[PDB]
């Protein structure tokens, strides 16, 4: 029932032809946009049918970052809300197309806020480490740049997508100067380090945020030299259900995204090649959470949740059905 | 005025064709034998002349490990003591290949010896994670492999060259079954970590280890788990210079070896790539050094000092001049 | 001027008949519920004496758990709220045997959910250790293992009443592996432990959790080798005073406890023997709390009390005249 | 164009003859107070205009302790509100003369329940080690002594200013016994040492101290041995813009306060004096933070600053324009 | 072939009825010295027999503590210096039974200086807090009470074998206040003591002391609090093989130590007790070893290991044919 | 009998207008020397006599740096041994003025040494932090800044005898920038700080070193930074008696060096100052300790106690009769 124009949106999530937690979100309502001026149901519960069956598609892509599912918990709660009153075909249609941009517009938003509050942080002559690419994290750095202040960025190579070349020719546009090193050697440069700035797929309840890979290990070794460690993420970044005892499961991928296929094949059978994309890191090595609502601790991470998610308690997936 | 085979030995060290700081140690007392097995000197101040040539290429080739040095010093400490003595022209050349040979020879049993002794505080159901490609690291694996204890090894991928890659294929040919991952996710899986075992170029008076980039960051959270952490390395890797105030460099090798001149000439001027090839480890991350004398604390390295080298200290290099 | 019945519920209490933070606070709702159940007040203004005369007793039983002044709160702010309004004598005898029977049914609520939260946190093949007898802990790993989580929990003597024998045995009921050890073993063992889940007499605003004697000993060292320390506790459990800067007292009972006075009489005059019944765990050694509002970091233990304690705070003890 | 007590009140905050974060803010109160009771403005707009440069004249003096700016928008804030509201001249002028004698009234009461709070932490018999010198503080432990509770105060000299003389003659004079010693014996007799109870000028959302210069210091190796760490502040000491990612800077005073004029001129130029006044001191350091609204840990600070200062955020400075 | 007396030192060594590392190293140098003493050999071939026999039962006994085959190898490495040099019959038996009597003799002596230098480290007023029952322990401690110093000792029980009640009666028949408390309360009442003395049964060469379950305990919170650790252990305390690698075997005594059969039959077969009779403290927590030889960092263990073992590690045990 | 220079140079050293460990060592030896060349004694024994009535004398002005007493037993223990010889009057009297020279000479010479040896340590564009004034520390900072390294010092006040003001003037002079600030600061520039250096007064045989007062902090401080913290000291400043248990004593001195006697005098009575001149910063604060004879860790300070001092194990003081 699902339009064709979905099914490649969560194709192009899996592959990470699309990627970035932020982005992921952006592109899930997008998806839900399009089912909707494209659907060709006649009726309401069947295009409310066919919306439900899209929303389950995009949530299935990825697992770990929360800004899918709560995007989705954005668009088709709306949705739900309309439809249980008594919204007409037409009537939903726009609901969903509406919802959909609201979201896709905030995200844009609250991004350019995460950098003004962020980039107050940022002191000239700083240096900034930071892993993987996050638009969230560079926000917070190039708008630190364009207020004038003059810093020098150390972008780790993030291996295994090599996702710090992102990082680095992005920076580089804007005309901040880069360090690109690999990841080994963030603890050698950790001595001449004065901020780390990262972002976040998902952030528990208790403080704790999950990240990129080697996320953890700068935040340990940062802590260790007493640098501070800002993690910039949007609301939709925090984990609801993470309150509830909910884990948040950290994805692995395939394999041969490590190694190349054909260079693998030629590998010994008994050694075998883990690909976990997150990892776990502490409320204690993060210093401050920066968020479109403010500056916040770790373990302040339990008041973002009340106050933007008391929804997702009561019910299931606005989804299922 | 040096043999071929000696500036050709020279330059694999360079080129990294040749690479480990034993290897690397081996391959340089080997290529004082040859110069002293094919130099066609007719005069033996002649010779001496010929030999100090090429103890000072061979020592130009790579800085950090201090094991290159040491060799040069076993095999040419020996070749001044003769040489002062007058020794003959055939003399001379009779005590450098002796004492090449000698070098060669000890560094393989020493390997052996590290392995009996490293092997014992591995456990059977052990699970031991290892960073970068370690000669001596291999040897306490695979003797605690050959015991009968049942074990697997962690390889992290010890980006940029890739020497993960060789310590997998390699550790997996004995059978031993091996779980390979990027140097990120080294804290992620350090949770099911029993045992980490890396080896070392140079370590210092105080217990300080010189080691493959990225050796300290997997040190830093090994003890942050309660996880031994056991440097296998011999006694001609620890830095004798070191106890006289001198620090060890750390090597900065080409940013082609990170990323590719092809791809490279495509970045921006504004964007650097930094290379370190190593890192230091403080001693207290260190909890047991293996070498073929017996397991010590890191904190007496300096005993070790002491002994081997007690006049490595004053005599100044016996190349020199 | 009180009933039989409360006397001697209150006399269980001071002898540890009956403990356990949680079934204390319901033993003692059960006492006020018989008080002015089993009554013969003939008048109301008499009545409410003979209440805070009974709440009063139960109070001065034992002081360090709050659930057990705060069960009291509970019922008696009812009564007093009804009272001061004109409550008939009938009217008032209602209100409190309610008030009893709602605090003991939500509390047997409670568990059922922190159980339910608490075991979402408890992964299959995980170790638990606990500590002492808690019904919040047991819930929580009885829940787990139900779910068809396979576990096996280290249950440590706790001494010196042996409570780890209550839970060795309830926990092997229900068909849980257990390995019982001796208090000083923790950290011995806490190398192949994965969870540590223990529960609470009394918790503090800033998040200091107060239980059972040797608990902020396994807390210590579970931290030192990175494991989670899960405190279940109902929210009952927090301590309101505790936020005007009141100190929780930690009961010292009885050194026949610890020796038997059979033998204690044989003793020296200069050897004491002192009996702590708790001790307290700092907020950095617990990780997250699970109560029957979800989970919480350490530090939100200020939201559990504002949240469930604002009224209580400007007023009396209701039992106070 | 404003009064002449305004100018001079506003130079004795420069020269520190007023100093205090608390007396300052007071002294803030007390000069808007003074400049409504005797401007001579004969037109509403005129005296807003009047109101508006004395604010922003004080404001301008010591920018650290937000307690000032506090003090001031308290006052000011009322002021634009009516000021707005057409208010009349001597309206205004009533509005404005009775938000500060309610600020400085509150204040006071503010010192007192601080005092009967944080003296609850204080068992007799404690040995307390202080530094600089702060009402709040010194409430803690007049109070703590006038309950009873015979106790110690070590006084740290706290240079350049002499601060501790200040503590110690007026700790002694309501009998309390004092060891005075200089800043560097802190760690020495930190061993025998109880409780930690400072004061602070400003208090990040994050729970970050910003107190006299050497407090964290003495903070740090408080942690070191297990001694709470106790800051006594006013709400109003908490600073509202942190929220917005505003890094709180530190006042850095004439060199002459360090080494007076007359030898200083006789240093050569290769000689600078640095003077911070104050320094940052990590919320984990921090074990509570005593204010009039009860005790708290310090991640909780966002709590308090989003209740007081919930609009003290995007509303511009009510003395602006 | 072996007498009977040996056979049941042997016997009450495995039951601990004679137990603590010192005695039972010196009732095995007792036995031997009873085997040559009550030996009927005819021939002095065979007697070396008998020799290698008892020393080899003796070894068996129990694992842990080095103490024993230390002694073991004191007496016997001198008969077998002898006999393999042409030992008459009886002068054997007088090899023999003297450095059965010396070793004893040097032990006695040993426990007398450990005592001097460790009670000058116990300071007039202090609090010390020990654990089990350590005659090198009690030696410090009985000497400092006797120098006038004015002490107060917290024992700990030390279960499974209530061992801290033959510590606290002891102390308290020398005059010696005591304080007895369950392990658990270590942590509660750490913070009122001032040194730490413990024996031990075993010290590694990087300084690793391994003592009575508990211990690691014990040291893990007094470098918490930053109380000094000190572990008093005669020289042949130091294990020698722990240099070529070797590790320490953790003793598993029986279950029926924890709980008494006639209750352990009751308990379900899913309930099963382990009973560590050790655990390993590491280094870093170890502040000092007080040996007859003076007091030595932990790490200086290794200088302890070649001045005293240097002979042994070349050659088998002198009681293997 | 004691010469009256003598009584100068000891009455010079207790009121420390001769001080510091390395220099009241020369004073001291030099006070022998003077008693030897102005002696009036007529027969040798009556000589000899006087002498350690001297050195008696110089023992007892300043109790805790060893250099003073390890001078004393320089100078005094050769006399001693040419007196149990025969010496005949002007022999020993030769013998004394000798050794006297002979130890004010390589002190002279250590100090340059150990200016060689730190100064390898100390980085191009290198910021140091230092305490006090240490001609050691000096020497490490003086001779870098003279090998063409470009570096900036940041003194500390050293309260409560300002002997940071010693420091600045002396290396301005040199030409190096200084950055002089209050010693609460010291926590506040650490994060810009590259290494610290500081001398030492006694070192004890585990590593512990006793310092000026306030040096304990700062090393606290740095290792939390994870900066370097060298100990630059004679192998005259390490304590021998410290090997035997010996605890080495912090002098008290008098308290109108901290608060002037004619403002003391004016101060209430219930305020008492504690003048503690140095502190005991752990062995894991220190990184290594700069000596004549090489760079080493703290742990192997007792290797330089056993090759330097092997000589007051066995006797009293040389000057005891
Ligand atoms: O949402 P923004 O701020 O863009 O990036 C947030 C985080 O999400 C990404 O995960 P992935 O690359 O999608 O797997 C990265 O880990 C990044 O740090
Ligand atoms: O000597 P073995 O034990 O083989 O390995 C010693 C160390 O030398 C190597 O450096 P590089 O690869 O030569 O640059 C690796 O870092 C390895 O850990
Ligand atoms: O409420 P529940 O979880 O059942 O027990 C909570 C705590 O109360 C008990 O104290 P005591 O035995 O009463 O002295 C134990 O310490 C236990 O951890
Ligand atoms: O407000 P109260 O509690 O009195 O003291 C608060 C703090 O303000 C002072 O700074 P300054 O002396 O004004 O520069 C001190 O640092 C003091 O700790
Ligand atoms: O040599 P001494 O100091 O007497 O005792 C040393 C150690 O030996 C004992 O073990 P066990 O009781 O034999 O199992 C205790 O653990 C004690 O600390
Ligand atoms: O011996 P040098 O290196 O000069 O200084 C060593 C130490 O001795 C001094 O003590 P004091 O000033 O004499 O009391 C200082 O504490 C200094 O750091
Ligand atoms: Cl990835
Ligand atoms: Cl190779
Ligand atoms: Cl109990
Ligand atoms: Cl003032
Ligand atoms: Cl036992
Ligand atoms: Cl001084
Ligand atoms: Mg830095
Ligand atoms: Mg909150
Ligand atoms: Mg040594």
């Amino acid at each position: 029932a699902v339009v064709k124009e979905v099914l490649e949106i969560a194709e192009k999530i899996k592959n990470m032809e699309i990627r970035g937690a932020g982005k992921i979100a952006r592109s899930a309502a997008y998806a839900l946009q399009l089912q909707a001026e494209k659907s060709k149901a006649t009726n309401v519960d069947e295009f409310w049918k066919e919306m439900k069956q899209a929303a389950k598609i995009l949530f299935e892509t990825r697992p770990t970052a929360v800004s899918l599912p709560n995007a989705l918990r954005y668009v088709m709660h709306r949705g739900k809300i309309a439809y249980s009153s008594g919204a007409d075909l037409e009537q939903l249609r726009f609901v969903i197309i509406n919802a959909a941009k609201e979201f896709i517009h905030n995200s844009e938003k609250a991004l350019e806020r995460i950098g003004e509050f962020g980039a107050k942080r940022i002191e000239d002559g700083d240096v900034i480490m930071t892993h993987s690419h996050s638009k969230a994290a560079i926000s917070v750095m190039k708008t630190a740049w364009e207020q004038g202040k003059d810093i020098k960025v150390i972008v780790t190579e993030t291996r295994p997508k090599w996702q710090g070349k992102i990082t680095a020719k992005e920076l580089a546009s804007y005309g901040i100067p880069v360090i690109y090193v690999v990841d080994s050697a963030a603890r050698h440069y950790m001595k001449m380090t004065d901020k780390v700035v990262m972002g976040a797929d998902s952030i528990t309840v208790n403080g704790a945020v999950i990240n990129k890979i080697g996320t953890a290990l700068i935040a340990l070794t940062a802590k260790e030299h007493r640098v501070w460690t800002m993690i910039a993420a949007e609301t939709y970044k925090f984990h609801p259900e993470t309150m509830l005892g909910q884990l948040v499961e950290i994805e692995m991928r395939d394999p041969t995204e490590v190694i190349p296929e054909d260079e693998l094949k030629t590998w010994p059978k008994n050694i075998e090649v883990w690909n976990p994309a997150f990892d776990v890191t502490p409320p204690e090595y993060v210093d401050v959470i920066i968020t479109e609502r403010g500056i916040i601790p770790p373990y302040a991470a339990i008041d973002i949740l009340r106050e933007e998610f008391g929804w997702a308690l009561k019910y299931t997936e606005p989804w299922e059905d």
